[PDB]
């Protein structure tokens, strides 16, 4: 496949409707070899048996939260993974109470905080980790929301931490180019799932979505699995700093109605 | 390839520095059928020897300032693909006292409107042409420039044609969507040639480029190749509407000297 | 008045509704001077009656449509006004059967050549004409649509001839700034009028508006107007190549329902 | 003047070319009641000064780093304007080792928190604090940077935090909008100044800047003063969630060398 050779690390497996399942599935089905971390221990096996079936054994603790834990990963990455070609960074959080309702009310000094720290800065402090292991030619990416360009009910301040993150991308491309690293980000559409979300109110959005979106339906994680595969492939030797929309044209339509 | 199974157009095919040319090996090489065509008889024996390369026999004129032109060319085509996933317009023009100094001096509404004419509206006038005999999962790709985003010197109003471009790129995805069509741009980055442009001080524009684009270099028609047979397979099936950058991050930096 | 002293030139009064009436209004109020021109004779009566009401006695014709027209309303404009400060371009038009219905199908060649021609290089055609006129200082303001930037429905070609003028403008303030003169455009939001419009489904449109825009209305030509001199004036002297939003915060919110 | 009969409260002032000082003459300049908070003791009798030269003795001292802080400040400033009309935020702050160097290598976690805490969080803080104390028709703003939109050598991790700030008045928008609260922010340019800046090699940004804006010089805080006042005035009414680019159009040109 277009990925053969390459090595990458993929982040955020948490079950498989996690959108980096779907990146996983992708890349190895284009003949990548991966890596897989987690979170904690309440995840380890569910990971660990998702890379078995990926043909993975290197399934790693990684809590983003937590410098040492980025640098101990990236330690015993090390020991099988020398060099690699990139990671996937598909990891993002913030406490419950602060996406519901009114923006203003429900921001917190704290919670502003944290949903900054893990899901913008830990993009960079992963790469901050792991940079003197990239190959030329790597590839970094990320996963945002359209939430950051527009300010979406309920989302509130994951809208803030994505726009930094989106920031993130654009710093970090102009900084790593010169080494032979690219950075992009997928600002991917809602996708439509059983579970249950943070953002209140997402099976309305899901709903509305697909009536309104130019190709009227949602897009699933194989779509977003295949851009991001294209994304970090040689086939995007000419793509950097980038934040691609994989939302079937929701965001340049409107008053479709 | 991820290609395989698909009849695709091409346009703007003139040489082997053509971007075109570029898309349609990219393409080839991912198992697309090909199908050329070329605006008169100058063109002609070059782009149907470039055809034979890759393995096609499908090569029509088309000149996209007459309608019957395209109208003859689809009913042509027709006749050997009743039906076809879409098309590539690399098509472009503007009278050369244009894209010459300042552009309110230069501009004129006659220039205007061939730039227009030519450069943006032929992309629809194509689709309506075709638009009976378009598969469901098709998808349409255009070229377009920076230029359409910021004012820059000399491009004068190629830019304004541009723009126009992308806005068409937006208004057809909505119109197509929900039957199946896709529709994207890609915006690329100037390419180091050896020919003469009708932009002045080109070769600058280049050097400039190079020094301050991120990969610290220019993109080549292998890399915009390589992006649009993405683009135009059904691994983008949640992109459309979209302006992909294609041009190693040079929008996204500033002031890096 | 922060208008005083300004010799200001406006473009496109056809009714006391009439955003350009707005914009003469206020800049009356904030002390300038002005003049205006109308488009046909049968305009001529009504303008010249607001123009009286604004304490002016300086109304010509000028079809956009034809280059000897602006001449010649230029030739004629500086035997009272041999130096201004700025013109305000208030005017499109496209014909009717292109706003209903499916762009690709409405759309036709000469419907887009018209449309571009009228809504957007009749804007750089004016600038061209009067350029040796211009005091240091001068500012030429025109009026977009949140169209040119989203796919709306009906709204059609229109869309494609202002993301041309929006193009436009960056271009104009690009190539004049140097010689002291300023160029901008205000994207307004759909005005809640009684009269008929020659947008499909407007009411809806603006239905719909006030309950998603933040502020929770719809703009008046008063704001308009207000925002229209601000951008005249010397106020906004750093201000030049914008396109200010001036629509409430509505292309700024998603899914507010 | 058109600020008559507001009470503004202004942030950040902290010398005679600082930009809060340029934003309060042009305020009260057109009839604005104003009010100043202090960072801290050093900055008490400076502060105290300007004010008395802008009539006024409302001088309170503000860290927006604590919470209570913000909700002293609010307390003691309701003693004398129980109700008032927007405050401006002209805040921010990063540690300086920060600002030199490679982005990837400079960052770090505290880092990335403090930038975005103060030149962030703090604006929604405040916000927060008095926005009961806020009467309809109220406008905040606050001052951001091209860096939130580009990658710009240096501003590193501050690049980030306007990017979240930017996102903030976008959310702040459009949950206030409804109760008569307008939010917007000006993306000021380079202010040409003697002092010496936290930001690195400054001075080169200023040089380049002249050359390539459209304007041909950088803007002044009296430019950016006045777009100031007037987006805090009923004249903006029909503006909010916007970032207002002050920076002589160079943001929208291009390769002008
Ligand atoms: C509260 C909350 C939480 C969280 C969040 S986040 O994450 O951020 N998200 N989510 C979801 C969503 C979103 C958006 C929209 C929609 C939805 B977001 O905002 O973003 C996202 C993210 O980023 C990614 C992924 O996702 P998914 O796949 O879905 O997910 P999950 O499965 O859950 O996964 C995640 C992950 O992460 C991790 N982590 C955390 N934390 C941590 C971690 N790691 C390490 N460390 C630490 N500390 C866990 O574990 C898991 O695995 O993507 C995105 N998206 C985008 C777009 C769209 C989407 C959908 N879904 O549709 C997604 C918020 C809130
Ligand atoms: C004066 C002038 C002319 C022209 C023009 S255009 O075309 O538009 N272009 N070119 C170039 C350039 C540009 C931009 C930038 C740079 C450069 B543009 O603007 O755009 C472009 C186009 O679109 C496309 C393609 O290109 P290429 O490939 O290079 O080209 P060629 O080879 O030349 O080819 C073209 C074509 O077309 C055709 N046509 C014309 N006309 C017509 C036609 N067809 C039909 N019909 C008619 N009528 C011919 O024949 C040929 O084949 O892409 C683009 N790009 C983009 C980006 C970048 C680039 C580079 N190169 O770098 C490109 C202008 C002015
Ligand atoms: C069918 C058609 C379509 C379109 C047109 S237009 O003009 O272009 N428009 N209209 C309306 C509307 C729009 C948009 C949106 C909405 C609505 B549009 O597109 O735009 C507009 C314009 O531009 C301006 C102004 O308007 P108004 O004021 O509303 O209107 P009127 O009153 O009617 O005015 C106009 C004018 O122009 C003129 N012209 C024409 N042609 C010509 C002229 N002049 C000279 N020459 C020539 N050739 C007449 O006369 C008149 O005065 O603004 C805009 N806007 C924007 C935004 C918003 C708005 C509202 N309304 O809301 C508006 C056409 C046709
Ligand atoms: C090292 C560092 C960095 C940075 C900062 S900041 O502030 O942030 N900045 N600065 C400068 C600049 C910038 C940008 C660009 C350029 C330059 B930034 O980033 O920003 C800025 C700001 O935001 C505003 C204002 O500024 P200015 O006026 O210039 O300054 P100053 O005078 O110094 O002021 C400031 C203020 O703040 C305050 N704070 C702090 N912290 C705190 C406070 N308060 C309270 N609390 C706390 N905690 C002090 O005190 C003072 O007063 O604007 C901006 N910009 C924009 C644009 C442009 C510009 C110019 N300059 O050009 C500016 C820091 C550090």
């Amino acid at each position: 496949g277009f990925l053969s050779g390459k090595r990458i690390l993929v982040t955020g497996v948490a079950s498989k409707l996690s959108i980096a399942y779907g990146i996983a599935q992708a890349m190895h089905r284009e003949g990548a070899e991966l890596a897989f971390t987690y979170q904690n221990d309440k995840l380890k096996g569910r990971v660990e048996e998702f890379a078995a079936q990926l043909g993975s054994d290197i399934v790693l603790q990684c809590d983003v939260a937590e410098d040492a834990s980025i640098d101990t990963m990236f330690a015993e990455l090390g020991k099988v993974w020398p060099k690699f070609d990139g990671f996937v960074h598909s990891i993002g959080f913030a406490p419950g109470d602060q996406l519901d309702g009114d923006y203003v009310n429900a921001v917190t000094r704290e919670g502003f905080k944290i949903a900054h720290d893990i899901s913008s800065y830990s993009f960079v402090a992963m790469a901050k980790a792991c940079r003197s292991m990239l190959n030329p030619g790597s590839a970094l990416l990320t996963l945002s929301y359209l939430g950051a360009e527009r300010a979406i009910p309920n989302y509130n301040v994951m809208g803030l931490a994505k726009a930094s993150l989106e920031a993130n991308v654009r710093y970090m491309a102009n900084a790593m180019g010169p080494e032979g690293v690219r950075v992009n980000a997928i600002s991917a559409g809602p996708i439509r799932t059983l579970a249950a979300s943070g953002i209140k109110d997402f099976r309305k959005m899901l709903a509305h979505c697909e009536a309104v979106t130019p190709i009227r339906r949602t897009v699933t994680i194989e779509d977003v699995g295949n851009s991001a595969a294209f994304l970090c492939s040689d086939l995007s030797a000419g793509i950097s700093g980038e934040v691609v929309h994989v939302d079937g044209g929701f965001s340049i339509a409107a008053m479709n109605e």
